[PDB]
This record gives structure tokens, sequence and C-alpha cells, in this order.
């Protein structure tokens, strides 16, 4: 937790969902939590079972997908390792 | 013989297991459908439904950021060590 | 497309998506192209909108997944090789 | 510099070209859903809509195949070539 890639990443990754939310939640109407469930299953490529309404919400989804689906990676790929090494180590 | 391999194997049933409670508990679903849903979700698949509730809406998306890594961890490592090799014995002539 | 790897991890490809289709088309009772579509975009985790409605499809979804999709996104590397080499090779 | 991500890069704009006039005509979409049907599907993220004719179903399925690893390829040489060098670049301090 204190190797700074793996804070810069965590650091992107929340500055990244926060903007997904703001602009879900003005934009498309949703609610805080929905428009970040949106934001976290969009750039996680999971999806879910609606899609913006509006031009501006489409064009800005395609933008957030190029700008943010591999920071997110890299976010989930670094955060496994720390996740898992504690049980590596003890199974050593 | 692979020590990672077992980890990742031992955390993803146990992830699995956890998804299945927390889903049948909060959102109502039946064990089995808690399982699918578990199960696309942490392979990015996806499913038709949604969580309903705050409640796993929250837990799932921090299910999503821990379990994801896990469970292609777990995928990588049954490639290159369990489906790989079978692939390549299974393609000897004899 | 002469390369033996390509060419297993084709056939592997093939004969998985075809399991699939008898599957979905005979307990899940869709039409054969919607059965493959059901297969294919579930192994390529793009999902769809639909699942599947009894138990034995949905145990049966989730071993497949298991089963087929390191396969299935080994043979999308390969291909996307193959396909953006002659764009490449005319580039340099 | 990269000539690789260039071949990439106008590789998947032309797949995407391809994916919106495909879905504008067949599927019966405006041109800017048949734009999002066509990045989302690419990159796996699906839609909440699903082709309706079984020419759009077989078109997703080739589309799926030959779509997915090229739209891959660039996110990757976007990361690695743009992406990752300009954070790098926006933390050195000045
Ligand atoms: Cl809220
Ligand atoms: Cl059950
Ligand atoms: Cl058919
Ligand atoms: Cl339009
Ligand atoms: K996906
Ligand atoms: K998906
Ligand atoms: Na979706
Ligand atoms: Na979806
Ligand atoms: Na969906
Ligand atoms: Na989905
Ligand atoms: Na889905
Ligand atoms: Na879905
Ligand atoms: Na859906
Ligand atoms: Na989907």
């Amino acid at each position: 937790w204190k190797d700074k890639e793996f804070q810069v990443l965590f650091v992107l990754t929340i500055l990244t969902l926060i903007s997904g939310t703001i602009f879900y939640s003005t934009v498309e109407g949703l609610r805080p939590i929905d428009a970040l469930y949106f934001s976290v299953v969009t750039l996680t490529t999971v999806g879910c079972d609606i899609s913006p309404q509006t031009d501006f919400g489409k064009i800005f989804t395609i933008l957030y997908i190029f700008i943010g689906i591999g920071l997110v990676f890299g976010f989930i790929h670094k955060l496994a390792v720390n996740v898992q090494l504690p049980s590596i180590l003890s199974n050593l």
C-alpha cells in the first residue's frame, strides 16, 4: 500500500470514478450510487442492464471507456497482487 | 505442485461462496442464481439483472474490484498449468 | 493460417462453440442462431440481455465459461495477429 | 513513431465506421446508437440491447472475433505509448 505505483493507480482510479459519478448523476439523472455503479461496471467491462439515454451521455461513455479501461485494469491487477500476497507468503 | 495456483483456487472458491451467500441473503436470489450472478460478474460476462438494493450495489462494486483480479489470475493459472499441458498431451500421436 | 498453433486454436474454438450451440438450442430452447450467439457473447464476455432459465443451464454456463474463456481469448489474440500483419507489413 | 500503433489506430477507426454503418442500416439504429453499440460490443462492456435480425446476429459474431483483438491491441498501445508517458511526465516536480 506504500508502493507509490499502487498509490498512484488508486488515486487515478478514484478520480476517474468520481468524474463518472458526477457525470452520470447530473447528465443522465441517476442517483449517485447508481451513477457510481454504472461507472464501475462500464470501466471493468461487466456491464449492466441500462445504457445512457442522451447523445451527450453516449459520447461521454465512449470516451470514458477509452480513457479509463486501461487504468482500471492496471489497478485491478496491482490490487490482486496485494490481496493474494499474504496468503502466498503464509502458504510457502 | 504450484502453490500460487493452490492459493488462487482456494481464494476463488471462497470468493464465490461469499458471493453466493451475499446475493441469496441481501438480493433474495435462490442460491444457484446467486452463484450464477457471482460467476458472470467476476468473469465480466455480466447478467441480465443488476442488484436492486443499495447494499447490493456497494458490495458488488467492492466484489468486482477484489474478485476480478483473483478469478482471472485463477483462469490464467488454470490455462497454463492444466489446460495447456492437457491439450499438448492429447495431441501426441500414440 | 498454416500455423498449426493457430489451426488447433481454431478447431478448439469451433468445437467449443458447437457444443454450446447444441446445449443451448436443446436445453434452453433457443433457435440455433440464438444459441450460437449466446455461446459467443458468453465466452468473449460481451454478454447479452438474457440468461439461462433452467438450473442445468446455469450450471452448464458456469462450467462453460471456465472451460472456454481462455481458449477463446487465445484464439482472438492469434486471429488479431494474422489480421493485422498484412497491414503492418505494407506499412513498413 | 510507432507504426504498429498507427496500424491499430486506423484499423480500429475503420472497424468502428463499419459497425456504425452496419447497425444503422440493418438494425435500424440511429448512427450514434450504432456507434455506441459497436464500441461497447468490441470493448466487451456489452449493451442493454442485442441485435434483432439474423443478419445482425451473424455479423455481430464475426465482428466480435475480429474486432476485440484489434480494439484491445489499440487500447494496449494507447496505454503504453500515450497514457503511461503522459502520466509519468505529469508526475515530475517542476
Ligand atoms: Cl445515492
Ligand atoms: Cl438454489
Ligand atoms: Cl437458427
Ligand atoms: Cl445519430
Ligand atoms: K467483459
Ligand atoms: K460484459
Ligand atoms: Na452492458
Ligand atoms: Na449488458
Ligand atoms: Na445486459
Ligand atoms: Na453485461
Ligand atoms: Na450479460
Ligand atoms: Na449483460
Ligand atoms: Na441486459
Ligand atoms: Na453485457
